[PDB]
């Protein structure tokens, strides 16, 4: 709580034993403090600092044409700060959200599959930013799964044989200055994939939950078990210290469902700091058509993590084109 756990990955993960050891020191930090930090390089640093910088420029850009960047086939593009809602309540960064660009010609928008789409880029510099960092984060992530499985004496393929293809997205946020009357950037709530990857800047905002002994934990991929909003307002709440040269990584909703809650997915919020704050979070997650299954109970439970995915979305942009479209064309009830 008072200092988080920093690691260095290395380039490739083989099942040796240094990363077998990595990988049980990884889980026991996860299980701790609920999250840790891995060291960047000097191509991941460039490659998010770029990130941000493209994210400034464009938070720059008139509201008109930011508004212009939405889809009604993909989630991905603008979201206005007061747009989403987490437990019900607005939350107040403005967004751009990335998941994977699909062209009008892949197979899969062809049979309208809910979520598929092309990416509403503003320009093709911009682009090429997101997506560099993307390839950067998306080893980093299959890296983690790999320790992961290690760690807990499980194949070393047992998640990233879930991520081929893998539905990965990334939030690209800018929250505003906070007033005198309002703080609340985001509201409490857990991601929904294997993995989350986060990078900020020096400003700080974010705050996670670790476990807590005896504090049972809402199952987020259940109907009535969301965790939006559950502890908002109850310690402990472990202030995310921004630290140069590192990303932060804690588990998703996918990773507490298959370690039978061995680890938890860390409940996270973001307050607004007296200065606008820049961040992005990047999901490493299965394929869009991946179910996860139980590791520890030889169960007939799974998840589809898309229609989990789906189901997320929704409800956080009830009003978006993007859902209009989905329930007219009865998309999700089509999955
Ligand atoms: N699309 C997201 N990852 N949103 C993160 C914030 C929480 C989200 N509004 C929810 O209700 O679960
Ligand atoms: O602001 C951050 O560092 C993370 C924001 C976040 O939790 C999210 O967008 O899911
Ligand atoms: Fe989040």
């Amino acid at each position: 709580m008072t200092n988080l756990q920093t690691f260095e990955l290395p380039t490739e993960v083989t099942g040796c034993a240094a990363d077998i050891s990595l990988g049980r020191a990884l889980i026991q930090a996860w299980q701790k403090d609920g999250i840790f930090q891995i060291k960047t390089d000097s191509e991941q640093d460039r490659k998010t600092q770029e990130a941000m910088a493209a994210s400034k420029q464009f938070c720059k850009e008139p509201l008109t044409f930011k508004s212009s960047c939405v889809s009604d086939l993909t989630y991905s593009g603008y979201v206005a700060s007061g747009e989403e809602v987490t437990a019900g309540k607005p939350d107040f960064p403005e967004i751009f959200t990335v998941c994977k660009d699909l062209s009008v010609g892949d197979q899969r928008v062809k049979a309208g599959w809910p979520c598929h789409g092309p990416v509403p880029w503003p320009n093709n510099t911009y682009q090429k930013s997101m997506k560099t960092f993307m390839e950067e984060l998306g080893l980093a992530g299959e890296r983690l799964l790999k320790l992961t499985a290690l760690g807990f004496e499980l194949p070393i393929n047992t998640f990233t044989d879930l991520t081929r293809d893998g539905w990965h997205h990334m939030r690209v946020l800018r929250f505003p200055p906070q007033t005198s009357t309002l703080s609340r950037g985001i509201g409490a709530h857990t991601e929904y994939g294997l993995l989350v990857i986060a990078a900020q800047d020096d400003v700080g905002g974010l705050y996670i939950r670790p476990p807590v002994e005896g504090e049972k934990r809402n199952r987020n991929w259940l109907p009535g078990e969301s965790s939006a909003g559950m502890f908002e307002h109850d310690e402990p709440w472990t202030f995310v210290t921004p630290t140069p040269g590192v990303w932060t990584v804690f588990p998703g909703d996918i990773l507490q469902f298959m370690t039978g809650g061995q680890l938890l997915s860390t409940p996270h919020k973001v307050k607004l700091n007296t200065r606008e704050r820049f961040a992005c979070a990047y999901f490493h997650e299965p394929n869009f058509e991946a179910s996860a299954y139980p590791l520890f109970e030889p169960a007939n439970e799974r998840i589809h993590y898309g229609e989990h995915f789906t189901n997320m979305f929704m409800r956080c942009y009830p009003d978006r084109i993007t859902t209009q479209r989905i329930n007219k064309e009865n998309r999700l009830a089509h999955l």
